[PDB]
């Protein structure tokens, strides 16, 4: 390193930053780094990790997570590759293996400081910069519905034109570790406000004749910054709180559900990530009584519109019907579906990759999520025209 | 202006640059500028203009084109607005009127130098920079098929992946003044190579399983730089040369038609602009004998796919069937259709605006053309799946 | 706002984000917002503020800070204007007054969400992205010297070329609220690694023949994120810790001072901000015994080189000699000067503006600090040549 | 290439574009390409070349210029490397040799289309886009002084603030092949208008208290587009026309010299390139009678200020005094010096490299020229303060 002082190997793992999470058991020799997934701040759920490793330029690092099989979704470690970045801007997949007990990342950093994460993060700064720009567009407003447990705003983005229209609600990231959900919203909003390569596209403009959009890009700001996977700062699973939200335990859902009730709703989408399945898929309310025949017709029609909007989207693989028959209407899409009788779907993207259309370098990532978001506006235009 | 020397008004109109064209009758007083459309270099056709005006900062300029009603398409001046730019990068529409004899631009430039043009230009530098970047993508090659009358290359962009697939041909700008055609290709290619907001989109990638693309972004390089509307440097209308192309008069079509013959063709698109109609529309070969029933079926199916890909596209307005029954197979799409029996269409975009979805600031422009190009890939994916 | 639900005025002030700090006394009516500077997390020092205000689009906001005269530097409120930003990217000054007791911001936000701050912030994300890019340059390494009280890295950026050379040390932001110090380093480093408009400049390259740079862009990471002005997370004033740094109270200075001792030092700069003076100025060790005549000569020579490098820099205004004769060698530049007998200076930039070269729109800001940083490399090249 | 049609090798050299120039003797086999420098359109001077080669991806190209020793400056081929670019945006040096008779480029293009040139070009489009943006800045105006032989504008950029001040004149590219001169002006102007990394820099602003700038970025627009080295479209060497400029033969100098006479002048710079010397250097009027002692003093003082502004600049190497004692006052700087008695210099940059500070990848290029231009403002601020 040219200065006697820097010479030798001095590995340091740190994680005190937005979404950081790791427990370090041991970090002396680069081929013997021992870690544990830290887990959510007030819940036994554990899966999300995000940390910085410095001092390992050119050293082969073998990083073992000891409690991998004790995590929320151990199947999520099969055919999974961790993501890394030298600068927090560009993320790539690294060699990773799982033996049924432990996850091992085997990677040689090319520079002095590298970050590893379960998926491409999406920070509070990015969120605040994005909404702070989006609000300046003539068709956009940002409304603060309330505060999270730790005093972060619950922000609603309203996009539409002056006058009634169908009210389309899209909420994202109830599970704070599913950062793909906020990437997805970013892509969808960019297209709605006409930025970049969406500048001359007329879909948004047509949509505004039929609909107004009510979008929450981040349902769980506290859980995000805390580096949780599935819960808010109070330990609540926001997507089990739709029947009895609480001012102290789940204010995030309290204030949003109050808004949907006070405004109305004609199409609803809850954007999520799935740890296990390497596919993009949707889940509706067909496996529930009270599901009308015209609802089957619309839902079916929309699934076809979405297949036509994006090849990434598919309907062959997904979860079995009684996956959450027990939790019933505690889930957002099930609840909204029932209260409003409209098309109501959960959209789920992979932490691994789209096995149909894989990419060795990036797997599923922010850019692909953002493209899927932009593509879905096409499916909504079809749907709204057809009904 | 602070220096006695610059004081006073000194108006100058110049046009010696790529695509420049104007005749100046008089240019002393800003409210009395008299012009003529110069017309094509070896043909009576006249419509395209492009010139720089300096020295008019803050002066109201009334610019009258005396021969407007003697141009190729005088209907093109009705409900038409000229485009302007202070920097050749950003173009906007300016106040323009037509009394059935003369076109008048009435505009007050905000800066010392402004350009006026019939439509947002697309230069040889832009073309050479674009193809020079596109060629570096792993799925792209650029092939020089031959030379134009004045020694400019006829460049083919080939996009696809390793192996048979459907051969899709898209040619643009046979009429050099229809710069929208090359904007359209730029948008289509950007999406095929995954640039910008197309980075995570899987449509291109799916398309490459079914097709390889053979694209000519500029069929008439000489006519472009010359500031012609409709003819090449030799006076030839390239879109009347498909039956007997000639090495001296129409080499541009000679070399391209030889390539289509030597490679084969399964879908063909000829991208154009229409001076009169304020709509985006397609014309096929249905009004011709030898047009099979399975051809009607495919063409109809594709028109529906394109309406679904872009709201700008429509099928209500267009030209009557016998618009060119006389010229028959001299036109590219008619010829290709007949030689290959495939889907073969002319796509036409407006010099005015899309009357269905107007925009006071820009009318139809490069960005909107580029978006339509990118959107059409969606329609091709549908089509190729369906047949 | 078009939806009965959003109608009315609902003001919310929030501050749970990197560098956020405010106490809200009252926030019901926009013309009656009452605030207090929150003050440092474990120290009586108080001056820094940073908060988000939403719901005030188009409302005149009169925001009064009740304890302004109880802050660390009440003179800092005279001729001072707060900074604001709709997006955290672009910052501008807003109308502000001070009556000797209270500070009042009188501003009408143009959008739904705006942030107000004492000075243009510089976040942990920006820092991590910047160093994560800089490390990839061939002349740069990043070394983690240790951890702050709360486990954030103390990062050293080493810039130079292969071989002895003069060792130049530049440290910034010992007082975490002086974000201008890290802006200054950003500009200096960009030029050293040849980014942007520094790409073809040969100064860096010449410098590397004479010197190697040892730079700490952020001496107080914990204090920064905490929204402190003057102290770290433990309540320590880092610039009083240079005689007896402590592993528990002031590790930031412990590890950096150990590095300077282990590496050596031939020029030292401590980058700071001054709340009161609207001037850019330097302070050296001339008012101390043990200050040699060749030291007076070099320091004088360097001050002249810096005036010649940047008009913003001046030597007329500054602080009187015995400003800190009491604290002696507890201050970094005084200590280094004495231990190494080299040129050692504190450089100070204004929170207000450069009264010599004011700018109504921005006052002193990040861009101006970054330019001063880049300009100072010129002065170092002169100095190093002359001695 | 996957299609029988593209298979085989088909090399094509073309040059019908802005600044293009080459004669092709033979171009069948890639290792046997035979060329000639085409030479200026109406003058025996020959050196500039610029052409596109397609069809050579992955082929080793040996390109021999047969008349290299018959060119204007055969010494210019010693230790010289040609420049290349796949996209006209990024230029790099390629392997080149000279045996005293012929120049040989030995290079293997990595893509299907590559351009080779004597130096990084600077096009009419770049010029028109640049001035079209610069004019919008509050301190800038663009004035069209007249027309070149072929009707291109002679454009003056005036930069300053409202009121007397010293009038500083800087003219560039009298010899159209010396594209470095216009790169140099681009860098100088960007800094004067505060773009990019010059945004927070106060030098421009200080300068505007002392001076107003009168800048001609391109003295020879016709010669540029024609791909000439040394003459305009009429065959005139503009830098021999300062004593008797002519409306038909050298209007470019007629109109500019009239402006300098009508406005006045207190510092003059003529920006050029030198084919032979691999150094940056200045030439003044000291070797001429009528050169006062206070002129020696100022010129000497300014040379020192420029060495201090940029390491690239030097005064050791240059041309001998009687290099143009014969042509006397036909040269711009000699003439202006004599008419106005002010500091008047020719600044000369290399076509090869700066032998003091070489760069294998780029040699001397646009970015380095632009940096030197920006750096020289520093020297002018010193000078203007000192006198
Ligand atoms: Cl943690
Ligand atoms: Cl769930
Ligand atoms: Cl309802
Ligand atoms: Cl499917
Ligand atoms: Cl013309
Ligand atoms: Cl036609
Ligand atoms: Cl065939
Ligand atoms: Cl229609
Ligand atoms: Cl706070
Ligand atoms: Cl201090
Ligand atoms: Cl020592
Ligand atoms: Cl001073
Ligand atoms: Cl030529
Ligand atoms: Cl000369
Ligand atoms: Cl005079
Ligand atoms: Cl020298």
């Amino acid at each position: 390193h040219e200065n006697l002082y820097f010479q030798g190997m001095t590995l340091s793992i740190t994680s005190n930053f937005d979404a950081g999470a790791i427990d370090v058991v041991s970090c002396e020799r680069a081929d013997a780094i021992r870690l544990r997934v830290r887990g959510d701040n007030r819940s036994e759920f554990a899966q999300w990790f995000y940390f910085r490793l410095t001092g390992a330029r050119g050293e082969r690092c073998v990083m073992t997570f000891e409690n991998a099989n004790d995590c929320a979704y151990p199947a999520g470690w099969r055919d999974y590759r961790a993501v890394a970045s030298y600068d927090r801007v560009n993320w790539f997949r690294v060699p990773t293996s799982y033996d049924g007990q432990m996850l091992t990342i085997d990677h040689t950093p090319e520079f002095d400081s590298i970050h590893y994460a379960y998926f491409e993060p999406y920070s509070e700064e990015r969120h605040s910069e994005f909404l702070g720009a989006v609000q300046q567009m003539p068709q956009a407003s940002v409304v603060e519905l309330g505060r999270t447990v730790e005093g972060r705003p619950m922000s609603l983005v309203v996009l539409g034109t002056p006058d009634a229209k169908k009210k389309v609600w899209i909420i994202a990231r109830q599970h704070p570790g599913e950062s793909m959900a906020e990437w997805f919203i970013e892509g969808l909003v960019k297209r709605l406000v006409g930025w970049g390569d969406w500048s001359g596209d007329p879909v948004a403009r047509k949509l505004y004749d039929h609909a107004t959009f009510y979008i929450v890009p981040n349902m769980n700001p506290d859980g995000s910054v805390h580096g949780n996977l599935r819960t808010n700062a109070a330990g609540a699973n926001l997507n089990r709180e739709w029947m009895e939200p609480d001012a102290e335990r789940s204010p995030e859902v309290l204030v949003v559900r109050d808004a949907i009730h006070a405004i109305g709703c004609d199409l609803f989408f809850d954007i999520h990530g799935d740890e296990d399945l390497p596919y993009v898929f949707a889940a509706g309310s067909e496996m529930l009584p009270g599901f009308t025949e015209q609802q089957r017709v619309e839902q079916s029609a929309f699934i076809d519109s979405f297949k036509r909007a994006s090849p990434d989207f598919q309907d062959e693989h997904g979860y079995p019907p009684g996956k959450y028959r027990e939790d019933a209407f505690k889930l957002a899409s099930k609840y909204i579906g029932h209260r409003f009788g409209c098309l109501s779907l959960t959209l789920e993207m992979p932490f691994k990759d789209n096995a149909n259309l894989p990419d060795e370098h990036i797997g599923w990532n922010g850019a692909r999520s953002a493209s899927l978001g932009a593509a879905m506006l096409g499916a909504i235009l079809e749907h709204v025209r057809a009904f």
